[PDB]
């Protein structure tokens, strides 16, 4: 199976749990894509780290799972995860 | 089929496990219409949110079971998902 | 025997004991088309993965059976799931 | 989904932690539209500034839930957080 | 079904988790009206605001619910909430 | 709600932290009508201005705690802060 | 039931967060009557006001939980909480 | 039949779950009299008080069932409860 | 039997509740052998080191199931479980 | 007739259901004299302690019956149960 | 059965939150006797002092277990605890 | 990983208490590159050097977030730590 | 229990803020008997007079805790307050 | 098991509260030697002395779990806690 599944995992384990809800109410507003479901807010308040990557390679595929994870990481500040990120899944 | 049973769905997916209870136990008191009888203490307050939904779309019927809902939302403030469950139900 | 009630098994046996019984849920309303029956509430509460599958190849028929199956799957949310149903029945 | 659950919290996250005590203190006694609910009192003195705007665009919508926030900004002293939202959340 | 189980909740969400431990606490030892019983400190000491609502209207009726209820607020210094619980439920 | 604990943060905001600490203390044997309970020690003495705004407006009702907040302010010298409140009370 | 839990409840609010675990410190060596127990370190350093009066009037009695109060407080220096807590108990 | 098993009940009903713990560790190494089974391990360490108070009531007898729940429970400090357990049962 | 069923239930018994989760979520994206199968997600998600142990000895063989775990237990960076599990594997 | 039935049921009644799964999967590679069968794991991995007792006592004779149980309870770290086990078969 | 399972509850209460957790992973690597298991790490960061007490009475006996105990209570600094566990099991 | 985190770390850790606080001052207003994000006030206004250090990596890269940093030093008058932290990082 | 515990309290609440400092300090290096432990610096240099009394009666016995303050105090200059511990202490 | 796990124990616990953040802060820029993970941001910036002991010899080994800790004190300045674990280490 493919490896966009470690790529997110290790992103969303190097930023603290204070970041970490900040990432999941992102996830809530940032805009989706044609043909792609949001993820209900009952789920994305208790998920952590692990669930979140899981749900996330669920939903989305994992192209547009990582894209949209290295979006929300560059809009809310942090681009030393993004860019690992995007190191990681472009090649 | 009736697709009010899936917008009661998406109405009960987006609230927290704390505000599911709070539902539960407003269902408890809401006045009723004539002809129409209140869910079991016993039952009613161990049914998770796809159980709640068949269940309140099983007494009461598709219309009734929206405005029920929608109004028991509206009482314990959420008025966001309140709106949108309503917008979807009336067309 | 047709191969495309395999393929429904490896796509059911792919869902939490929390996204089956949504997937249950959503099978109960889903439009149908004519000459199709509905499967009873009965039974479609209590089944697992095995009988789903089964239940679901005796109604329907294999292209039937897997466009119903993939369309469930896409709008629950779940697009990997239905991807890989698709892939495996188209060719 | 709308933008203005992000210019909330964009106007939350620049003033510390004695200002926040003071926003949660008004906003136990601002003046409300009618059809909309307060925030109980046992809640809203334990968040942070992300349930926050969560809960503040939760009861109230996104329109509302930011002029509510920009007049008690504007009330508390606060005119450079207040202009900011103003800005962000009219065009 | 009677409304008292809705006041006697808007009563106890306006008051912090450091004043339900005291309201629990004293619940132990006020005096009790013939024929009624007292809660067990098992179950007493681990309830929240809903969970000791629905108690307190189970045990007790709706009017000696709220009744005891305003006592025990008035007994330990609370005369906001208490005054209006006694309005909400007088008329 | 009430306008009667703005004026009371307005008033306790300009005491400088000698000041608090001369109120809160003062606090503690003023003579109190019947009927109204007594702020513990324990909590009295650690806290700030919004705390004790609550405090204040929670354990009497708006009208003595303004009244109270007023004669005490005026007994310990500063007759401004206690002009400006009674002035922002009474109208 | 007996009121004596309310005694101590008044008295142990009235001293500050220095005093509270002074308190709990002496509380490890106080000579004890014949046939009572003594509470273990393990809990006794962490229990809060109301926790302490729940636990002292659970190991001792009414009488005993009282007294045993009474002569700590007035070992420790702390003469007035001492009377007020033998002026209730006693009548 | 005698009323021994509702007097164990209201014991075990007043004691938190930290403490019901600690009562079936103990009962697994109190000494008992001649003629009496000692309760297995794997049933004792998964029972609530329900189960306890009927496996008490039936290994023993009412008598010994009271005097050896009142001596375990003197043993690790309650001196409340055993006290509440011994004048129920005795008269 | 083999005797590799036992120093896989040595090393997954030694860690805690949260890398048992890391371990199940990494297995699903480990890169396998020809003619291996791969466990699916909706059982593998819930099962504890037992039922794992057995799994993993079921769809692998003894060899290949000690590889496969010692080198997911490495590739998590948890080297002492790995380096274990190879000096009791291999001989 | 032989009571090392009865033995062996005293030693795994004494252990929790935690410990029976991991019992029941190491008696499933424990090596065994020739001229012995092993108790295959369709029937193994779903029977309690009575029926367990009973297979134990049928596929092997009283002796090792017992001796194997005690190498198995060795194994797994229970010192004390096997010690008793020990105590009753030998004398 | 012997009340070594006693003295230790009584020497595992008097450890504070900080304590317990230095007591557990000193647990991992004090030298042990031969043919003597050691409790895995799975089990073992999770335990609270009565599973404790539990686990250390069944690994070891009541001699070993109290011996084990005393010279691990010694090791870390605390010789009061130490001392009362030994001068309680020797006599 | 780049050592630019520790290079950071010696010149924010010369520089005294009343030097901190104008350097985080002056890196609220301080031009920043396009794509870059900005600190906001709520947490910057609290953080020490660590923190500090840990903040300026994960928002910037190592060259800016080293760049800057000395660009800020070089600012507010301080020539010598900024000197020092240009040969570290340059060379 | 031991009345050695009061004594040292007695005589480390009349050291000023500046001379608990240097007993710390001092205790960090003094010589100790065989078989005793040295407090770490982690702990010993936070802790007040209330938990230094704890600690030091917890890793040394009331009789050698005594003697180590005694000579602490009259080491450091200060023979008032060791002469009023040795007199109580001794007799 | 190795002793090299107390050796590391006992040079964290002689760290204040400041300088094991720097401690942790500097062994997430520390070269690694070929074939070792990092520890994750994440659970690095959480983690108390004991924690850290553990997970430091849980990625590495004892050999260089304790001297990659010896490396970063010699680091940070602290040459007498180096100096006491290499003499520890080494023989």
């Amino acid at each position: 199976m493919g490896r966009a599944r470690d790529a997110i995992l290790d992103a969303l384990e190097n930023l603290t749990a204070e970041e970490l809800k900040k990432f999941k109410l992102k996830l809530l507003s940032v805009p989706l894509r044609e043909g792609y479901g949001r993820i209900p807010r009952g789920a994305l308040l208790s998920m952590d780290a692990l669930d979140l990557t899981d749900k996330l390679v669920s939903f989305y595929l994992e192209t547009y799972g990582a894209e949209l994870t290295a979006n929300v990481l560059r809009d809310m500040g942090l681009q030393e995860m993004a860019g690992q990120l995007q190191a990681a899944t472009h090649q």
